[PDB]
């Protein structure tokens, strides 16, 4: 049969935000799409400058965002090896 990967990014959407009442989620993520919409910049010094305030409000010990989240907010982090 094999089944994975599916719409695993429907969880970090659906928790990036679905409704927004008062939780940290994607709703900065926006700005990582918007300063880096395709993690052009990768994080050599850029995501941290917004990501460790956010972190630090929201991300205690990986709660805020865990899932797709990580993918798109990790897989070009993780996946990032270039020249």
């Amino acid at each position: 049969m094999a089944c994975k990967v599916k719409a695993e990014l429907e969880a970090a959407f659906k928790k990036l935000d679905a409704n927004g009442d008062g939780y940290v989620t994607a709703l900065e993520l926006q700005t990582f799409m918007v300063t880096l919409d395709a993690y052009k910049a990768l994080s050599k010094d850029k995501v941290k400058e917004a990501s460790a305030k956010l972190i630090k409000m929201a991300d205690k010990n990986s709660d805020g965002k865990i899932s797709k989240e990580e993918f798109l907010n990790a897989n070009a982090e993780l996946l990032c090896q270039l020249k």
